């Protein structure tokens, strides 16, 4: 029921909290939780592994059936699947993996998917093993997303770096 609490407002429509997205989803009951997916929807580590584990692997089973129909997602693309016990829906979004030579401009396309949903609980995209600059990723989010986004950033050092970038 979108019961967000304890977020710091960064812009008109972007909020941030130093929190685990899994625990946030369980307490907030969001309409949409965003997954930092790969193109095969193989949820083996990071946010993706944690979300899948919290669904007792139901997310992975569903993801495999979607991929059977779709083939791989495109970088910058997404799909809407069930949110299982975490949310009404999970929006699986593929940001570019710059560590693997993919183009950082597809981070714009990745965040543009958020505009198809009124309110989202989301992680930072193209971070972790994807290797993009995290301050840049937050800037792309702020400049691209116009619906309401609640960013959960679990790593304290990264959270602090991000919030510093909005200091007046
Ligand atoms: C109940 C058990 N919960 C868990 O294992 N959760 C869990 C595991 C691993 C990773 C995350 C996580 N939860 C998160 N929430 C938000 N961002 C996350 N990852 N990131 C950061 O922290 C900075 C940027 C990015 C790399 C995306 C994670």
């Amino acid at each position: 029921v979108n019961s967000f609490s304890g977020y710091l407002k960064l812009t008109d429509n972007v909020y941030i909290k130093n929190a685990d997205i899994v625990e946030e989803a369980k307490k907030v009951k969001p309409t949409v939780v965003v997954n930092a997916a790969n193109v095969y929807l193989k949820h083996g580590g990071g946010v993706a592994g944690a979300l899948n584990k919290a669904t007792n692997n139901a997310m992975q089973v569903e993801s495999d059936d979607y991929i059977a129909t779709n083939g791989p997602l495109k970088v910058g693309g997404s799909c809407v699947l069930s949110g299982h016990n975490l949310a009404k829906h999970c929006l699986h979004v593929v940001g570019p993996n710059v560590n693997k030579g993919e183009d950082i401009q597809l981070l714009k396309s990745a965040y543009e998917n958020f505009n198809q949903h009124e309110v989202l609980l989301a992680p930072l995209l193209s971070a972790g093993i994807f290797g993009a600059d995290p301050i840049h990723s937050l800037r792309v989010c702020v400049d691209t997303v116009r619906t309401n986004v609640y960013l959960a950033v679990f790593d304290k050092n990264l959270y602090d770096k991000l919030v510093s970038s909005f200091l007046e």
